């Protein structure tokens, strides 16, 4: 690798994207590189965790299509907490169709994602058309995309030349693409953000192919910026204490990589 | 090559695939309609008017500004009345644990109405396992996306092989594929193909079209998915029959 810059230094890079830069500054302001994967089926419970975990997090990740009681005002209440506790909103929609379709799924329908989500992700299997169709909606609204360069699940096919291609598609769309979902550092340009799912303190998995690694491994050894943690916190008796442990473990793992 | 009625009686066929293959033969249609509309009222009006010409209605429920579960009830009534399957083009593409919840829950409750849904293989077989837990209870099927119609698509080579292997090994839930071509030798598997137009073209955003003759006749696919080719017409029924006959005859000519 080359010489590691800090998040603050990174937020000021000439080729940096506005969304990433906003994120990075808050990562250094609050000493949090923890993304809370808020996997819940009630609007109310998503708002309760956002309000309480907010000070501990640099991002909130949502699957909005798991909410039973989704209304746009629930996203208006969630922007409030995001504006106030300071975190980005990341809708984990994983766009994966052709340009023309993804474009309408991003702007329209019942979810109106592009009107409240700073960040979305897209798979790269369709070719760059997915990104091109997304950028027509997201740019006008000052948004970024993350491109799924690798996956944490067993038997995942995002490896090899697949991964190299996500990275390419990202460079060539730097004006919209702000980084990656991956398991390690996949790009050498520091203007790109790395976010890693499949993270738990203790070694393990689930019964449907999720593989877990630890914050130290993911941030220290592998190069990630940020960790996405779901059940590792959400399941806990004390979700605040859980969030804090993951905060401190990831933060310190980053400090240690820096010098 | 077997016919569509013969395939319906294959020992290893899935109940959904079976129900599908029958009405195709009963109706002489292998046209799936990609109904990409924002207004539910147009959605139903197409389903009603074009029902007899189609074997499947493919939806993007997330693109509908006025989604209610009653729209879906009304749609199910027309599907029962005109005999087509409902395909929610959702493309599940996350991990086992998440897709199960996306498939079963939330606003859309896709499993309560969709005969068929689809999923990307990219995560590995966990995706299918998550879906099959909700799906199997309810007599549902999945199509895997093995190839894609767009420029620079990564669903090629080893990727395509892995979808095939993955379908092979979950044939209790996976009733076939989204692809540009025949990708399986096993006639139990349905092959449905998007990026279908009569005239050679593309759009400005990655889409590449081939023709019903090319797709059903030369490439060995079973069903054609057609969105803009029909919806953009002044007269959607006229266009639908045009695609039906094109596809239907392209199939007979493959049979011998
Ligand atoms: O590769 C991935 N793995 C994932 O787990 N995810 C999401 O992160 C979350 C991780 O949840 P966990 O409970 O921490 O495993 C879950 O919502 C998944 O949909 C996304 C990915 F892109
Ligand atoms: O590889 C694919 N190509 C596609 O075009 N599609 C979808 O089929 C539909 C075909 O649309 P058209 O209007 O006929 O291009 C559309 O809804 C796309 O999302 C799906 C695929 F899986």
């Amino acid at each position: 690798a080359p010489k590691e810059l800090s998040f603050g230094a990174r937020a000021e890079l000439p080729r940096i994207h506005p969304v990433a830069s906003k994120l990075l500054r808050l990562m250094q302001k609050k000493e949090t590189n923890l993304c809370l994967s808020a996997d819940v089926s009630l609007a109310r419970e998503l708002l309760q965790l956002a309000d309480a975990l907010g000070p501990s997090i640099c991002m909130l990740k949502t699957h909005v299509d798991i909410l039973n009681d989704f209304t746009l005002d629930v996203m208006k209440e969630l922007i409030t907490l995001a504006k106030c506790h300071e975190f980005l909103i990341f809708e984990d929609r994983k766009f994966a169709d052709i340009g023309n379709t993804v474009k309408k799924q991003y702007e329209g329908g019942i979810f109106k994602i592009a009107s409240w989500a700073d960040l979305v992700n897209a798979h790269v299997v369709p070719g760059s058309g997915v990104v091109k169709g997304l950028q027509e909606v997201g740019l006008p609204l000052h948004r970024g995309c993350l491109l799924i360069a690798e996956m944490s699940s067993t038997g995942s096919l995002a490896t090899g030349d697949y991964t190299r291609a996500a990275v390419r598609m990202a460079e060539e769309h730097s004006e919209f693409v702000v980084g990656f979902i991956s398991g390690s550092r996949v790009s050498m340009k520091p203007e790109f953000l790395h976010l890693t799912p499949g993270v738990q303190l203790e070694a393990g998995g689930d019964n449907l192919g999720q593989q877990y690694n630890s914050p130290q491994e993911v941030i220290g050894k592998r190069g990630s910026d940020i960790i996405i943690v779901g059940r590792g916190i959400i399941s806990a008796a004390d979700r605040l204490e859980a969030a804090e442990m993951y905060r401190k473990a990831a933060w310190e793992a980053y400090l240690s990589r820096l010098g």
